[PDB]
């Protein structure tokens, strides 16, 4: 493990309402890679046979988790689009990997990306990633269970309303944390130009709400109910140019 390639905003989409209040939903995505990288000479180097780990979370500024599972939240489309306001489901994360030259979009292979669930929270330290990842400790994994996830099914219904925000996530079980442990770029992908000069790519961690089927980026989507949703584009992230040694 060891500190990787920084992340800096790309852009902000769509706006994010609270239903009841009207308020604003302030948002940020807070990524780190782990692992998988070197620093040689200004320029951040991955590998064809390695792999990279990447975790991340979202906060929601001066929103307590509490308050933020108990409301509803309408997203906000304008213009051509126009329709108004959409009800967010849940918020997600994903990741992709592009060619910082084209933006031509780069596989990426995954051991078991895919759309994450999440629920606002800090992001862990390094070490407690670490201490979470391959441990599979009974005890241990018991003494992490508070900081990566959020169990619907032991809360206090009678708190919530129908329309809450925690009663529409699509599982119980609802992370805290995105954890991509071990990602490998396609075996297929080419890392290096006819002239043989190196090809420049980027990782890219996006925060989405996911919507109901019914000209704004967003990707479609296999819901739970066998229902096509949309993961509609809420803050996107990326780290600066890298090179993949084949």
């Amino acid at each position: 493990f060891k500190v990787g390639p920084p992340f800096e905003l790309v852009r902000d989409y769509c706006p994010v309402v609270e239903s009841h209040t009207g308020r604003t939903l302030d948002l940020r995505i807070i990524p780190r890679i782990d692992r998988g990288f070197d620093h040689i000479d200004e320029e951040w180097v991955g590998y064809k046979r390695s792999y990279f780990t990447l975790v991340s979370t979202f906060e929601t500024a001066n929103c307590d988790l509490d308050t933020f599972l108990k409301s509803s939240f309408d997203l906000l489309v304008e213009d051509s689009s126009v329709e108004g306001r959409l009800r967010v489901q849940y918020f997600a994360i994903k990741i992709k990997a592009k060619n910082d030259d084209d933006d031509t979009e780069i596989n990426l292979v995954q051991h078991t990306p895919s759309v994450c669930p999440l629920v606002p929270s800090p992001l862990p330290k390094h070490q407690i990633i670490r201490e979470a990842s391959n441990v599979r400790n009974i005890t241990k994994m018991k003494k992490y269970d508070s900081t990566f996830y959020l169990h619907r099914d032991h809360v206090n219904y009678e708190e919530y309303g129908v329309d809450s925000l925690l009663f529409s996530y699509p599982e119980d079980s609802i992370q805290k944390v995105a954890r991509y442990e071990r990602v490998q770029f396609a075996s297929s992908i080419s890392v290096k130009k006819p002239s043989q000069q190196n090809k420049h790519f980027s990782l890219h961690v996006i925060l989405g709400a996911v919507v109901d089927p019914d000209g704004i980026p967003y990707d479609e989507l296999a819901l739970k109910n066998g229902s096509k949703g949309m993961f509609v584009y809420l803050q996107e992230m990326k780290t600066p140019p890298l090179i993949i040694r084949g």
